[PDB]
């Protein structure tokens, strides 16, 4: 028996795969996708023969595929010896002679057409699936990928790509049937040390916590660098009081990766909102403290730390109703500035760190310290809430990217880690185009990652939901100064969440 | 055709075993290792047969082992059949009959005494070895473990676990010989996208810079979270200048792991100047930035960046010889002070960060917010060098224990990495006593990860050590303050390093 895999590029929700005879797209590495799997061989005197409808057949103009043997299906093509590259059948079933009859051919790829593809999959033929995700939904579908049946479960799901502003995933699909010492030594030695051995310490999560767990070896879809974050901390999280009313589970020193050149680290697996994290962002680089600011634009994520009972309760009453104090936006713009209230003026006070920064990546790009800082231990004491994305770091690569380090003390995984994903890659990118470079990477270190006890239900929701690829964020225009940009400015492309997730901020 | 497994516990060094009949050590949790894995077996109605020779079969006190067969080798015990936990045969290879005749017998274990263990290697019978490295060299043997032949191969090395202060590994050994489709597909994304693809700019290192890279699924020992990233950046370092002439392979976003429960992350694969590391940590405590404090206990690690051909080379011929400004240990105890000169008494200026983290770690322990940063934008230009480690963060666990994260803007892999790790080791130990815990866990977050060019053939000659158990520091008194410590209050316990390596710092 050999090998027959289905190759499909469909629609990342209705799964559509062609419109009027042809693609909804032209998407040129998924093609170049194409033809590295269906001539992948092991046997240098072999081809993989690839099973094609007759409409398939007619939209890629009817002309043979190097290195490899088209097979059509049709009820009313000549079965002529003539092209040794294309032979015809009259059904499916009958086309799977290669396996027993033809020891030439050494794989089976299954490619053409809604028809086909459902009675490949209704007469159980097929192995395994490539699926090409593409996020384009809102245009018109005519031939559509069938469900894919429980028979087969998820192995990989590639990091997101680009192509033309279009994201697009690649994902595996294995069918279901029915080293060996060293994993034994080890639990043996976890058995005999308690918490003593550190593995023990950070346990692998439980499937009944993991995010799509089939996927093993394959979790390449940047998403999961949070998803996993938040089952590694429902696994070894120790309930924890702090300065408020809710308990967490905490554990200690995480890191999250993401990518920013191909695609923008915003959740699919929950509507995250883009607007506020953006809006909130301006606020810090404009230097501004004002929490009437965000209100006055439907942003209300300060009010919670900014009302009246809150600050006379910590010993701020002397303070104005949404005056937060010196925060982010005062040590990026005015460090070490004498703080008074909200509505003075304090330019040409403090140190314009942000200024340095932007003028450091330009005039000296390999320099090792580009840093920006906001935990000022002289201003703590006014401020209305420490700062909890403490101090990031930038580089900028040999080939003109830029990429950016935090270090957060203290992670809100329900509420403020997704945030903090989306707002420090929206900074990256416009310090990128302040400064002519592009999008790098971004990397996200956690002291305190904690999961509060009232978002328990929330979360596990969230986890029950298999990862969909990544928007694309692109700015409208180039601006002249960092503070000039606008929401207006913002074209989010391809971003198809999950339906959003409420939960209660704790104060 | 069973498995034969050779069980042994020898000197790190010297590959000692045995003394005057007796083990020279005494460690309870390898007694429950040799148990545990000397009744692992599958079949219900099957046991594992034990092999040693008579003289270790007299060191036990020559009674049997439950659930177990054991097979003495011996020229003069009586062959009796009066008990059948315990069988004799005048030669090993006659012993070897458990394979062939007794069919009740699941695995063999050969675990009894220099002669047994060197017949064994020498006919070629054994296919695996579980050894059980102990750091203790300074004493008498008698009876050795012989070396392992080449057509063993390491695959797998446990953390280093502590008993009595003693140091210990746990390690395997395979015998030479003569999931599938996912490395394919990432493979061919790979080869469309250039370095579009993300996991293309982290390629996994190649096995001629891979330190014993027969290792693959069990790099538990946390030594290889050093080693592994000078791997890492000879596969996927850019070549990059920088303020000095010595240029450097550089990658950004990294990080390291290392346990402090049950031993100190010192490295064993090049033997590190402690003492140097100490005097340096207790001169940042203390607050000292007189650099000839350092060269007064023949430390000169400092001495570079303190000369007077360097300070005024970066524009501060205005100060005096070694004397390096507001720097490690002045934003420590004087945040935000007014720095004149390094004689000046500055007693009670600034933020004594060091103290209210001291304070805070005993009042509030699960307080969020235990940070000490030396990242201060108003002292940048007076200091001889801006800080490397600017910030780090401790936390304190449900078990009275201390951890500690670090954030790294700029790392030298040769020289500065191995002291950084030393060194917030001993300062979070320092933190735990005074406040009443015990030691943790040690993160590391680093930027800039860069190796400089006059260190290549150094580090490969480095990665060419196979790691060792990890040292145990203890503390020899308990102090009043932590400004108390003395190198001669530190007990180094267990160092067996490989030689030390010289490298140049770059100025
Ligand atoms: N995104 C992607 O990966 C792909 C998309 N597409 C798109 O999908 C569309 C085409 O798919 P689709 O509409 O389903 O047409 P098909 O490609 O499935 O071709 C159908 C033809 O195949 C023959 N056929 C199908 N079933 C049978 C059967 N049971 N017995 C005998 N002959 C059979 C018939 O040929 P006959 O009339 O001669 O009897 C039929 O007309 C196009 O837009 C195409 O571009 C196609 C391939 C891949
Ligand atoms: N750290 C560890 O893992 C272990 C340490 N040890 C230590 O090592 C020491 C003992 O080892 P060791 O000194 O080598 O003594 P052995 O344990 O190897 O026993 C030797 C005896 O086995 C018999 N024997 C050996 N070879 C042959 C042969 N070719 N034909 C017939 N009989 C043979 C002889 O018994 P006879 O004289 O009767 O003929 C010989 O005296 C002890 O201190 C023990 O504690 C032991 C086991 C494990
Ligand atoms: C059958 N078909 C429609 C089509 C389009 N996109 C898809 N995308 C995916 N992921 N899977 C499919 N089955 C698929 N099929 C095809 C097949 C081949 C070519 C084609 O020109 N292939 C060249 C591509 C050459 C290149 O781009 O380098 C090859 O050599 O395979 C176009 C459409
Ligand atoms: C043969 N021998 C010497 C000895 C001591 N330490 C070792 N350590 C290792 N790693 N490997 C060995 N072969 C070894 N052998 C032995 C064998 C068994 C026991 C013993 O008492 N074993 C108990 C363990 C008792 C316990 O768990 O405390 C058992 O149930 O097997 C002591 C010494
Ligand atoms: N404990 C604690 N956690 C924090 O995150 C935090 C912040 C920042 C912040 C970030 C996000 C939110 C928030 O509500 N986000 C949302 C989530 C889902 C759907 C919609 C929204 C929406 O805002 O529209 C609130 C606050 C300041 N102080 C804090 N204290
Ligand atoms: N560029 C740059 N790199 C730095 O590490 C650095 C430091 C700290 C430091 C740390 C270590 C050394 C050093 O020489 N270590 C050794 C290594 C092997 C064997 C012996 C020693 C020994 O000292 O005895 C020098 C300096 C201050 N300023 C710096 N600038
Ligand atoms: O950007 C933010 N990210 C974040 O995670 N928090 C959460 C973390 C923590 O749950 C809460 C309070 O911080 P702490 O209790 O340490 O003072 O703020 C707040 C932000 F503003
Ligand atoms: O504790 C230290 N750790 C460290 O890694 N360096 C190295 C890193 C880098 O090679 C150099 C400073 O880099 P730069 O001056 O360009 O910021 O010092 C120095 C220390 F003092």
């Amino acid at each position: 028996e050999k090998n027959v895999s289905i190759v499909v590029a469909a629609s990342v929700l209705s799964s559509g795969i062609g419109i009027n005879g042809q693609l909804p797209w032209s998407i040129s590495e998924d093609l170049k996708f194409f033809s590295k799997i269906t001539n992948n061989k092991c046997d240098s005197n072999k081809k993989n023969a690839l099973i094609m409808g007759r409409k398939t057949w007619d939209s890629i103009g009817r002309r043979p595929l190097k290195n490899r043997i088209i097979v059509v299906i049709s009820s009313s093509l000549p079965q002529d010896e003539a092209d040794p590259n294309v032979v015809v059948f009259r059904n499916l079933e009958d086309s799977i002679e290669n396996l027993m009859n033809d020891d030439s051919i050494e794989n089976i790829f299954v490619c053409g057409g809604e028809s086909i593809y459902r009675d490949a999959l209704k007469d159980n033929f097929v192995d395994r699936i490539y699926l090409t995700r593409v996020a384009l939904e809102d245009i018109e579908f005519d031939t559509y990928f069938p469900e894919i049946p429980e028979t087969f479960l998820p192995v990989y799901m590639s990091q997101t790509f680009c192509t033309k502003n279009i994201s697009y995933d690649f994902m595996i699909f294995e069918k279901q049937e029915k080293l060996k010492s060293i994993d034994d030594t080890v639990d043996l030695l976890g058995e005999i040390f308690g918490i003593r051995k550190m593995g023990n310490r950070h346990k692998f999560p439980k499937e009944e916590i993991y995010n799509t767990p089939s996927i093993r070896f394959g979790r390449e879809h940047y998403e999961f660098q949070y998803l996993d974050l938040l089952s590694r901390v429902l696994e070894n999280g120790a309930y924890r009081e702090n300065r408020t009313g809710i308990s967490t589970y905490s554990i200690f020193g995480q890191m999250m990766r993401f990518d920013m050149r191909e695609s923008f680290p915003l959740l699919t697996t929950k509507k995250v909102a883009i607007r506020s994290i953006f809006e909130e962002l301006i606020w810090f680089i404009k230097g501004d403290t004002n929490g009437n600011h965000l209100i006055e634009k439907k942003v209300y994520i300060w009010s919670g730390n900014g009302s009246k009972e809150y600050l006379e309760r910590i010993g701020l009453g002397h303070r104005e109703e949404n005056d937060l104090g010196p925060i982010y936006g005062f040590q990026w713009r005015h460090y070490n500035g004498e703080y008074k209230t909200m509505h003075d003026d304090y330019t040409g006070v403090g140190v314009d760190q942000l200024a340095k920064l932007i003028e450091t990546l330009k005039n000296n790009p390999k320099d090792r310290r580009h840093i920006l800082t906001a935990w000022n231990p002289s201003a703590l004491s006014q401020m209305a809430l420490p700062p909890c994305h403490v101090l990031s770091q930038y580089y900028v690569t040999n080939d003109n990217c830029l990429s950016c380090n935090l270090y957060q003390r203290s992670c809100d995984l329900g509420l403020g880690s997704p945030f903090n994903i989306a707002s420090y890659a929206i900074l990256t990118m416009m310090l990128a185009q302040v400064c002519g470079y592009e999008p790098g990477e971004l990397a996200i270190f956690i002291g305190d990652a904690h999961i509060y006890e009232n978002h328990l239900t929330q979360l596990k929701e969230q986890l029950s939901r298999t990862p969909r690829p990544f928007p694309q964020l692109k700015f409208k225009r180039k601006v002249e100064n960092i503070e000039d940009f606008k929401w207006e400015d913002i074209e989010l492309i391809g971003y198809y969440p999950y339906p959003t997730i409420k939960m209660d901020m704790a104060v």
